[PDB]
RNA sequence: UUAAGUUAUUAAGGGCGCACGGUGGAUGCCUUGGCACUAGAAGCCGAUGAAGGACGUUACUAACGACGAUAUGCUUUGGG
């Protein structure tokens, strides 16, 4: 998910999405660990979809202040 | 046949010369790194936590670089 989708979200939704994100990458590792992961660059992409997350959230409080 | 006399051949190994190899890294050529300077700029950083480090971050990750739990990177504005 790209910058524009996550600035088009709300901040409880922002919450949400890491959440579920953070929770996706979490199984992805474990199944990398127990041998079930092929297509391994999911956790790039969910990692990377976090930390867009956390820097629009970031945006937001600042641009508040 | 005898006597007297003379002189070879031998190379175990060695010497000189020659040929062919090996080892070794000189020499020639080369440059990625240095050395001395010129002109211009700049001449401080730090409790808003520095210099320098430790430990981590990748699908696989021992090391250097980069980066910091948003980790082998995130947003935005321009270039291409």
């Amino acid at each position: 998910m790209k910058a524009k989708e996550i600035r088009d979200l709300t901040t409880s939704e922002i919450e949400e999405q890491i959440k579920s994100s953070k929770e996706e990458l979490f199984n992805l590792r474990f199944q990398l660990a127990t041998g079930q992961l092929e297509e391994t660059a999911r956790i790039r992409t969910v990692r990377k979809t976090i930390a867009r997350l956390k820097t629009v959230a970031r945006e937001r409080e600042i641009e508040q202040s």
